């Protein structure tokens, strides 16, 4: 749309906050910003030539604008918000924002990360630049920034109840779990999809009305995609198609073979072609910190293999590991007296940096020093290959050690990466 000379609001800041400030600085407006916490996340971040005002809402902010953009967080009933509503000030949300621009396919998943994590994975195993945003990844309106192909949007029922411009081509409930007005605030993913894709084990996640002939279900005995235990296999079934057997996937469990219908009734209602999409359920892992992909931002992926705590973890990480550009490989911690020699015959070629920290850095920077860098901390090391990654290029944390000497557990040292990938990514 056209915000030109509006006076606009933004309640919450954080990452989303701040998405919408840029989204705004980049089209000629200056908005103001308002949280009730004294010091919000972000505020640090935050423009200077943006007024903000913290702790509290500054209702007159509120009464003398033209567009109030809500972050979920704040209750749409507070009577500034509700006071403001029934002066007739428009009031919308960042995925509202979000729609009005977008101009690629939008995925939209509601109910209470697997899901919506296959989707984008069955996208790129096509070749498609997705953007995975929303509730989870990065703000939905960060997503614009890229060339993205296919957007898939992880909704929550807040986000939803403000946005009224979503077109999905694939819309789904996957549970309404504890009434009528939040499955009211959920059914509004569905207005305007061209394929709603239901629960068939959860009645609640079925239009009321008004879907008779965009339907698709998923379940587990029953729907177009369901399993079914024959020859002493269990199978993914698709349209009366027997798909995949369920032993070819890493994904195990029954609650994770709902998760894969799912998502693979989305990926066949936007398109993407079968064969690449059940691939993705082959290679799919779930598995935190192994080789798990943190965020994928202006062709740059980081990917947190924090669980290699050892040297042959690390070695199976570069085996074979294709990178169309730079690869950024961060290297320390406690080594635990291991020899990391092996991992040199992965370590040539022209595509490799290394940024080495931690107790056992010195040692581990001596597999190459001529393209690698040396620091105390993660953080530090992350902060200096930032400025420098372009498209094509991978961030890789395979330690090779564990994380004892700086950190509680190896997951923290992957939490601590995957926060900083955020920050510095994107």
């Amino acid at each position: 749309a056209d915000y030109q000379g509006k006076n606009v609001v933004i309640i919450g800041l954080g990452l989303t906050g701040l998405s919408c400030v840029d989204f705004f600085l980049a089209r000629g407006v200056t908005p103001r910003v308002m949280d009730t916490r004294m010091t919000p996340p972000g505020l640090d971040k935050l423009p200077e030539a943006v007024e903000r005002h913290t702790g509290s809402l500054n209702d007159e902010w509120l009464m003398a604008a033209d567009l109030i953009v809500a972050s979920p967080g704040i209750a749409l009933a507070h009577p500034s918000l509700s006071a403001a509503a029934d002066a007739g000030i428009e009031i919308v949300g960042d995925i509202e924002l979000f729609c009005r621009e977008a101009q690629a396919p939008i995925v939209a998943i509601t109910g209470s990360s697997t899901v919506t994590t296959l989707v984008g994975e069955m996208a790129k195993a096509a070749g498609v630049n997705v953007g995975v945003g929303g509730n989870i990844g990065l703000p939905a309106l960060m997503l614009l920034d890229d060339e993205c192909e296919l957007y898939v949007l992880e909704l929550s029922s807040f986000q939803l109840e403000t946005t009224s411009s979503l077109q999905a081509v694939a819309a789904t409930i996957l549970n309404v779990t504890e009434l009528q007005q939040y499955r009211a605030a959920k059914l509004r993913i569905y207005e305007n999809a061209k394929v709603c894709v239901v629960n068939a084990d959860d009645a609640l996640t079925m239009p009321i009305r008004g879907a008779d002939e965009r339907c698709v279900s998923f379940g587990v005995n029953m729907g177009d995609y369901h399993l079914n235990h024959q020859q002493g296999e269990t199978w993914l079934r698709v349209k009366g198609e027997k798909v995949l057997n369920v032993k070819e996937m890493k994904l195990s469990g029954q609650h994770n073979y709902t998760n894969a219908l799912a998502a693979l009734a989305l990926a066949d209602a936007a398109g993407l072609p079968r064969a690449s999409s059940l691939k993705a359920l082959t290679t799919f892992t779930g598995l935190p910190h192994r080789f798990e992909v943190v965020l994928e931002h202006n062709g740059v992926r980081w990917i947190n293999d924090s669980k290699a705590t050892n040297v042959g973890s690390t070695e199976a990480a570069l085996n074979g590991l294709h990178v169309d550009g730079t690869l950024h490989l961060l290297l320390g911690g406690d080594g635990k007296s291991a020899d990391f020699s092996p991992l040199a015959r992965y370590l040539n070629g022209d595509n490799v940096r290394l940024y080495c920290f931690g107790r056992d850095g010195a040692q581990l920077a001596a597999l190459r020093p001529e393209v690698a860098e040396q620091t105390e901390t993660m953080e530090q090391a992350m902060r200096l290959l930032a400025p420098r990654v372009q498209p094509g290029d991978m961030v890789l944390l395979s330690p090779a050690c564990a994380s004892l000497d700086q950190f509680k557990n190896f997951e923290q040292r992957g939490n601590e990466f995957a926060r900083l990938a955020k920050e510095l990514g994107g």
